[PDB]
């Protein structure tokens, strides 16, 4: 159980789960 490589450079394209809150890197669990 784990989320989908969040750190992604989320931006709006990104799929990431609870921490695409952020500039690129999503800001989740890290």
């Amino acid at each position: 159980r784990y989320c989908q490589k969040w750190l992604w450079t989320c931006d709006s394209k990104r799929a990431c789960c609870e921490g695409l809150r952020c500039k690129l890197w999503c800001r989740k669990i890290i």
